[PDB]
């Protein structure tokens, strides 16, 4: 039936990972609030992940995820060039974020990086953000 | 991983774009033709070889059989050799017919 619900433990949240990667995985996917609320209904809805795990370092650059074991950080993707991706845009997607959705300005995409599972960077980084 | 255009993926890219602000009503040119090419080729790694339409006069039809967009002209009363504006436009049907290779099997 529906899986019970359950914390994303360390463990949980490699196998999650991979798991998300072998569906195709996220990388390079632009990052926004209702892909990361959606992300949150797939592992609630297909493995019962409990949604309070998923959650990325505010400071500029690198945003750490800090669930340990989560190995999908967000990196900021580089300046779009003037000619052409605002005409690419109207031809394709002509619904835009605005960068000054993040404070810092920076476009967030998604990365796996394996070696977050062996250094929890968030929490080393930047303890004052627990 | 490039990967050439099959019929069952020009559906779904068709679709997707469709789903999305897309193509539709946008205004056709030779450069918005190879921006397209690029997206494609850089998103989902289709090597750009099919996007070809079909060339005379009137609505021009695409030559790979799935792409669900074709070529329209816009009434008004140049970079088309046949001084027309011409415009995308979403057609369904052409997943069941070949309309570039039926009308015109000479450019083939």
């Amino acid at each position: 039936p529906k899986v019970p619900l359950r914390t994303m433990s360390y463990k949980l949240a490699i196998d999650m990972s991979h798991f998300i990667k072998e569906k195709g995985g996220l990388e390079g996917i632009y990052y926004s609030a209702r892909r990361h609320r959606i992300l949150d209904i797939y592992l609630e809805k297909e493995e019962g992940i409990i949604p309070d795990w998923q959650d990325y370092t505010s400071g500029p650059g690198i945003r750490y995820p800090k669930t340990f074991g989560w190995l999908w950080k967000l990196v900021p993707v580089n300046v779009s060039d003037e000619a052409q991706e605002d005409e690419e845009h109207y031809l394709m997607h002509p619904a835009q974020t605005s960068q000054w959705d993040d404070p810092w300005g920076e476009v967030l995409a998604w990365k796996f990086d394996p070696t977050l599972a062996y250094t929890y960077e968030a929490y080393v980084r930047y303890p004052e953000e627990f």
